[PDB]
């Protein structure tokens, strides 16, 4: 809550930063900065103060053209800005220049120029560049970069920063230095630099139309260099995805990648130089498990994307981040969906916004993707900017088509191209598009904007009409959003919704699937030439961020989840079924407590939905990957968006019965299934390929490793052995699976004991391990988290670590949310003593206080005073002291 900036108010600086030219002397206990900055006077100036970002700089020199200016008199420095006095600043082109002192080896806040282990490295997104020098650290303020790196040439011997190298040399005393010119103006979040022991993979593209040569670099410490392989293949597919379907090029001879240890975020998009968290970046099939493989594609296809959206088109101001995430999101998924050609990719996705990103819209927290205001950029890195900006991206292309979005999307990056850039911009594009597509310039997308402006998560609801007789049906849709802070009076969003119409005799498409344009409040839709009552399959593919009421019967749902064509519609057709048992078991148990009943009924599980999973597990043709989605309840967070006061025990026990329910009827199917995927799912064809991933495979082993849990739970006869022989596996998805499902054992700790030692010489494995533990259903588990600090986590201040040891832990329902508090207070703990370092990593554990007003009313209370005990330590952060001021409803 210091300084609140506000989306109406931007206005162009008085100034303009026409080149940077750097030099940064690394030394062990020091690094020395030294900059020019040749500037002149904008024609929005009005003879202000020249005032500078720069946060905990320690100045030796400060000068204008050649004269040296004087603390007092000249100018002011408080620790966050520095002051130079109009009467001093010219008033035509001048040359600033600084030399300051800063501090990477006890950095460990990960932002500005720090130490990860041996490296040097910097982060400055969004405001970082302002920790390494003075700067208008602004996204607006594009510049053009001449970067000198100097080290000692024994600790550090590879020396990065953005663009070309244009000379290297030897300086007295063991140095060495590296210059770079980077000829693309850019705003300094996108400026980086490296040095250190650095090994590599390399390789050269060439360009699709223009036979551009590129040089293309992987890099990591020497231990781990073997496991760059499949990154530099995906930076390959991402190139060639650009050029495929947008008809984008690389723009520079020479792109790096490199990993580091310590990062808060995933991966960043520095100019030529993009620096990855190495469980981003780096696998080998040996020591990795399976979801490292489609990280790592999904990592290094997003920044690859940047380079585009978000470098050579960038950022007028923050509050516009979401047209560079939420529509680099969006070019990650096509990549990804194409990559993989999986119907699980896109569910996934789907998966996650319905669960993390509706809570965040429902909380106190909602904002609409392009924010009003902010206090600390950092918080505004969110699901709803990211994942909802991706479906408001994604809406474009399901609204145009293939060929009028590739239009749209061509006149973006032409008008653009080496400029910062707005979200109207965007929307100015597809509409261009839209009006060619619709053949009449009065068409207009101005009703679009309402996605980028109005906060909160749409509810689509559905009433049907058949005329036997005449042929005929109707659908009658309604949308709503619920007022909120952001806006009192919510208006009717461009919803489009794609449909097809199932025939339930024979489970045929009975139309086209079309795309209902849905623009008012409510409309009818009627459809003529329609033979018998359909089942409607209705947002295919997940085709608006709403929340979608189909208003079917089970019945009906089932006939979809057998049926239909499209995956979304029959895993939302199974998570609705699911959702109707849940709720109504949820009331059962809730009335039961209240109530201190002696004695009560729960409603089954439908018997025919067990018959259709049973139909669909049995299929051998039908999908290893969907067939898991329809044996797991739905999310935790997903759930919670659809009860108030939500008792957390209670959930607890109403999935338990609906999971025993089923189990009841389905295990011997599980455990046939179970073994008959075994040949298949661990067969080692590529397995020392890193160039090649079998996605298929990778879904049929994460099927056997659901099932397993499954047949564990239930303490399925002589189980265990099954258990034992997959803790053999070669796969580290298995073998780690077999830790997580012995749970349930007198065995946990022998697994605990044999996994640790396959996993602790590898420090993703490690923390993959560290992630199984804290994620394992035990009784004992605080016990067990005692054990890990105590053991394993220690000191460490690397964020995986500490973030693999807690955050699965708290998505542990029962224990958690003990009623006790217990698990409330042990992870404000952890926050509060993370916040001393790393604010960042700090606000990233509050993640699961965000449903605090969604729970009953003992656990709102409980957390509550957690974070109010939170907001009283001294010196707390303006990143965590801003996040919990807005959760708890003061800011
Ligand atoms: C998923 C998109 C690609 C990953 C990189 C992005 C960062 C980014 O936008 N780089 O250009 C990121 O870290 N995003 C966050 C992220 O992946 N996080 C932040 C903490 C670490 C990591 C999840 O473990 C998500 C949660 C928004
Ligand atoms: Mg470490
Ligand atoms: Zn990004």
């Amino acid at each position: 809550e210091p300084k609140i900036h506000y989306r109406k108010d931007y206005k162009p600086s008085g100034f303009i930063i026409n080149n940077v030219t750097l030099n940064i002397n690394i030394h062990d206990n020091e690094t020395i900065v030294r900059s020019v900055l040749d500037m002149d006077i904008s024609k929005h100036n009005v003879g202000e103060d020249l005032v500078f970002d720069g946060v905990g700089l320690k100045i030796n020199e400060i000068s204008i053209n050649n004269k040296k200016l004087v603390e007092g008199e000249e100018y002011t420095y408080d620790n966050e800005f520095l002051t130079i006095f109009s009467k001093f600043v010219p008033k035509s082109k001048f040359a600033f220049s600084s030399e300051v002192i800063i501090h990477p080896e006890t950095n460990y806040a990960l932002t500005g120029l720090y130490k990860s282990k041996n490296i040097i490295v910097s982060q400055c997104e969004a405001t970082g560049f302002r920790r390494i020098t003075f700067f208008i650290d602004r996204p607006d303020m594009m510049a053009k970069y001449d970067v000198t790196v100097t080290a000692d040439k024994e600790k550090y011997p590879v020396l990065l920063s953005n663009g070309d190298k244009v000379n290297e040399f030897e300086i007295p005393g063991g140095r060495h230095g590296a210059r770079f010119n980077d000829p693309h103006l850019k705003p300094c979040y996108l400026f980086a630099v490296v040095a250190g022991d650095l090994k590599h993979l390399s390789a050269t593209y060439i360009t699709k139309y223009t036979k551009k040569k590129v040089e293309l670099y992987v890099f990591s410490e020497e231990k781990y260099v073997s496991k760059l392989q499949w990154a530099l293949e995906c930076l390959k597919k991402s190139m060639a995805f650009d050029e495929d379907y947008f008809g984008l090029e690389y723009d520079l001879s020479r792109l790096n990648l490199v990993a580091v240890s310590d990062f808060n975020v995933g991966a960043m998009e520095n100019k030529g130089l993009n620096i990855f968290n190495a469980n981003s970046l780096l696998a080998s099939k040996k020591n990795s498990i399976d979801f490292s493989y489609a990280r790592i594609l999904t990592v290094v296809g997003h920044e690859y994307f940047h380079n585009y959206t978000g470098n050579r088109v960038t950022l007028r101001d923050w509050f516009q981040l979401t047209l560079k995430e939420g529509l680099t999101v969006h070019r990650e998924n096509l990549f990804s969906e194409e990559m993989t050609k999986t119907v699980t990719t896109r569910l996934s996705h789907v998966d996650l916004l319905r669960s993390v990103q509706f809570l965040e819209d429902s909380s106190p927290l909602s904002h609409p993707i392009r924010p009003e205001s902010y206090v600390s950029m950092e918080n505004f890195y969110t699901t709803t900017v990211y994942d909802k900006g991706s479906e408001v991206m994604r809406m474009y292309l399901t609204i145009l088509g293939e060929e009028y979005y590739k239009k749209g999307f061509d006149i973006y990056i032409k008008k653009n191209d080496g400029n910062t850039a707005t979200c109207e911009d965007f929307n100015y594009a597809m509409e261009q598009a839209y009006k060619m597509k619709k053949a009449d310039n009065s068409a207009n997308l101005n009703q679009y904007l309402l996605w980028f402006s109005q906060s909160g998560t749409p509810h689509v609801s559905f009433k049907y009409n058949y005329d036997a007789e005449k042929k005929q049906y109707s659908i009658h849709v309604n949308q709503y959003t619920k007022p909120d802070e952001n806006q009192k009076e919510k208006k009717p969003l461009f919803i489009p919704i794609s449909v097809g119409l199932i025939n339930p005799e024979n489970g045929k498409e009975m139309i086209s699937q079309t795309t209902l344009e849905l623009t008012k409040e409510s409309d009818t839709f009627v459809f003529n030439n329609i033979a018998v009552k359909p089942i409607p399959s209705l947002f295919r593919g997940f085709s608006a961020p709403v929340y979608i009421e189909d208003n079917l019967t089970d019945e009906e749902r089932i006939l979809l989840l057998k049926y239909d064509s499209d995956a979304f519609v029959r895993y939302n057709s199974c998570t609705n079924i699911y959702m109707k048992q849940i709720l109504m078991n949820y009331n059962e148990f809730l009335k039961a407590k209240n109530e201190k009943l002696e004695s009560f009924n729960l409603t089954p599980v439908n018997a025919q939905f067990i018959d259709a999973i049973k139909y669909l597990l049995e299929d051998p043709h039908a999908d290893a990957g969907f067939k898991s989605y329809i044996v797991s309840l739905p999310q935790d967070r997903y759930i919670i968006n659809f009860v108030s006061n939500l008792d957390t025990d209670v959930l607890a026990d109403t999935k338990e019965y609906i999971y025993k329910q089923i189990g009841d009827k389905l295990n011997d199917v599980y455990y046939k299934m179970f073994k008959s995927l075994e040949a298949k799912a661990d067969d080692l064809t590529y397995f020392n390929d890193e160039s090649h991933v079998d996605f298929d495979q990778m879904n049929m082993r994460t099927l056997r490793n659901t099932l397993l849990s499954l047949l564990s739970k239930a303490q399925y006869p002589n189980i265990l052995n099954e258990i034992i022989e997959h803790s053999k596996s070669p796969y580290p998805s298995n073998w780690l699976t077999s830790l997580s499902v012995s749970a349930y054992f007198d065995k946990y700790f022998e697994l605990y004991d044999k996994t640790y030692k396959l996993s602790k010489d590898d420090e993703l494995l490690l923390q993959e391990w560290l992630k199984t533990v804290s994620r394992s259903d035990r009784k004992d588990i605080y016990e067990i988290l005692k054990k890990l600090e105590n053991e394993v986590l220690k000191d460490s201040k690397n964020p995986n670590d500490i973030r693999a040891v807690y955050l699965p832990f708290t998505n542990n329902l029962r224990r958690f949310h003990d009623i006790s508090g217990k698990g409330y207070k042990l992870i404000a703990e952890v926050i509060t003593k993370t916040d001393k370092f790393n604010p960042m990593v700090a606000t990233q554990l509050c993640e699961p206080f965000k449903l605090w007003n969604k729970l009953d009313t003992k656990r709102q209370e409980l957390m509550l005073n957690e974070m109010n005990t939170m907001l009283q330590e001294p010196n707390i952060s303006n990143n965590l002291k801003e996040y919990l001021l807005r959760l708890t409803n003061k800011l």
